[PDB]
């Protein structure tokens, strides 16, 4: 009795599809930037896994500057800011022991 596709991704928070190329958070689309935008793409595709920063922005851009964290920290504090949903849910996109960032211990998929 859901509505939901099987090849995109979606997490009990947000979802994903490369069919509309957009997110959706709570029933509704989620803008942000184009960098805002594929961090959460592959965040989600390595979901489980944690994504490290210099492996993050890997996927934004993919050049061979490392040591681009700069990106990445506005990116997150957007992507949470954003997505700092309290009502209709909490911040599944939770921080890990300064190893990155991961979603929360309730949310997964095999």
């Amino acid at each position: 009795g859901t509505l939901t596709p099987h090849k995109t991704i979606s997490f009990g928070s947000l979802t994903i599809d490369p069919v509309n190329r957009q997110v959706l958070l709570g029933g509704e689309n989620v803008a942000l930037s184009t960098a805002d935008f594929d961090l959460l793409w592959e965040l989600a595709t390595h979901a489980g896994q944690i994504m490290d920063r210099d492996a993050l922005l890997k996927n934004l851009r993919g050049v061979t500057y490392d040591g681009m964290d700069r990106s990445v920290d506005v990116a997150i504090s957007r992507l949470r800011k954003k997505l700092l949903d309290n009502a209709t849910e909490p911040y599944r996109i939770k921080t890990v022991r300064n190893k990155g960032y991961l979603f929360a211990p309730h949310a997964w998929d095999n």
